[PDB]
């Protein structure tokens, strides 16, 4: 059987390969998520067809409760699997199925080395350093929904001034941190990838929560549980950690 | 109708409450897993009867391949849920359904403070300091099945003299660490709890793998997905973190 896999460009999970000529089909892509998909397909014995989500989004709900992104692709049975850094969340888990996590992480803070900022409360209690998150992502949703005082304060700040503190995507966020006085609230695995490559940046504080990425399937799909068992096998064999080290490790920080 | 919940005594997850009279029913018990069970039952709206697993085991396979412990209670439909620090593993996930994790953790090392030992490699390359794990637990299985060179060596040591380096339970392991030249390979969440209470002990190195604890249900359970959603809600609200802080915090160490 050939499975249709929805995905999205996101370093280092899914990237365009480098080549002298135009590329076609699955050969267009490489990354952690392509390696994962390869291992899963060998364990479970399926073939696969990788398609970028047409609207370029992960999956959030609008005011009318309608979904977009890779989540909507699954709800509508336009894909068999979503393989991406798709955060397992309460709201998504109500409308699609996820495997157990293939990576665990938490929200943390990307900012410059060598400053007095130590934690999110240090950001919450001031207004000179701007801070925000990718608009409509699981990090933003976390803050919008929080009832913890510090995070309520932070949400009030991020959402002020027509959400001027938010960014459209992680790359925009990375550039804003590098150039201006701005902190990005970012999933810790992406932070690790960034700070391997930008020696002037650092994670600030630890993880403010705990969550995972999981393979998405339509609700009621039989592949959800097979993929879970396959992920646990890869985890216990040390394969997922080897895959992470392959794609994360940078060129060293002087 | 009332759900039967299998569990096991294990500090600080499930413990006998302290009282001046004999205790009965759910009132016998307190701890992280009792708080979790309460929260789950309020979200999902069920009543429950907590029942200690009769053989006092978590769940492992005998040579015939028949299961025991909480895992077997679920297989046999003698319990509806298992709420305990029941590690989510490849072998278990084949025979029962686990919620998504309510806690994430890894194997690490419990040892004495003040020594030059820094990692599992340091242990593996020597014979003066003994080391082991709880017999037939998920940590022992990790070493038993590892194809990583260092962990193969460590397993060879752990299995000599008919497994004399292994212990029957965590308290025996802790007492051996306190009294003799011995390090215990232990789940990091249990190391955190021990080292807040025994000031001469410390965790050595970081986590050598990654995994979670989940709520166990029989394969096919109408509650598995409902419980996963409730866990996600409790995580996102900061309630699991608060519960961990309540039960882990000690006031005596350094
Ligand atoms: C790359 C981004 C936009 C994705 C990745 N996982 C989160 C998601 O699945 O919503 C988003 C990041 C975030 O919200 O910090
Ligand atoms: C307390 C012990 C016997 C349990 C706890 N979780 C692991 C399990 O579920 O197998 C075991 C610990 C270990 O093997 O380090
Ligand atoms: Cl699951
Ligand atoms: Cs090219
Ligand atoms: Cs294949
Ligand atoms: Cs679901
Ligand atoms: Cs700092
Ligand atoms: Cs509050
Ligand atoms: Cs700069
Ligand atoms: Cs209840
Ligand atoms: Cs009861
Ligand atoms: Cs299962
Ligand atoms: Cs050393
Ligand atoms: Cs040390
Ligand atoms: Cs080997
Ligand atoms: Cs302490």
């Amino acid at each position: 059987r050939t499975l249709i896999v929805t995905t999205i460009l996101e370093e280092p999970y899914v990237m365009y390969r480098k080549s002298d000529k135009p590329l076609y089909g699955n050969d267009r892509f490489e990354g952690y998520c392509l390696d994962l998909l390869k291992e899963l397909s060998n364990i479970l014995g399926f073939l696969y067809d990788v398609k970028l989500v047409p609207d370029g989004k992960y999956g959030a709900q609008n005011d009318k409760g309608e979904w977009n992104g890779m989540v909507k692709e699954l709800i509508d049975h336009r894909a068999d699997l979503a393989v991406a850094p798709l955060t397992i969340t309460y709201v998504r888990e109500k409308v699609i199925d996820f495997s157990k996590p293939f990576m665990t992480l938490g929200i943390s803070i990307l900012y410059r080395k060598g400053t007095p900022i130590d934690s999110a409360d240090d950001l919450a209690k001031q207004t000179k350093i701007e801070y925000g998150a990718v608009r409509d992502g699981s990090t933003m949703t976390f803050f919008k929904k929080s009832k913890i005082s510090t995070y309520e304060k932070m949400w009030a700040f991020m959402s002020s001034r027509q959400q001027s503190a938010l960014v459209k995507n992680s790359d925009e966020g990375i550039q804003r941190v590098l150039t201006t006085d701005y902190a990005l609230l970012m999933e810790s695995t992406s932070i690790e990838y960034v700070t391997q490559r930008n020696c002037n940046l650092t994670q600030i504080g630890g993880l403010i929560d705990s969550k995972g990425y999981g393979v998405g399937t339509p609700i009621g799909s039989p592949y959800r549980d097979k993929i879970t068992i396959a992920i646990l096998q890869l985890q216990e064999e040390g394969k997922l950690h080897m895959m992470k080290e392959k794609w994360w490790r940078g060129n060293g920080c002087p």
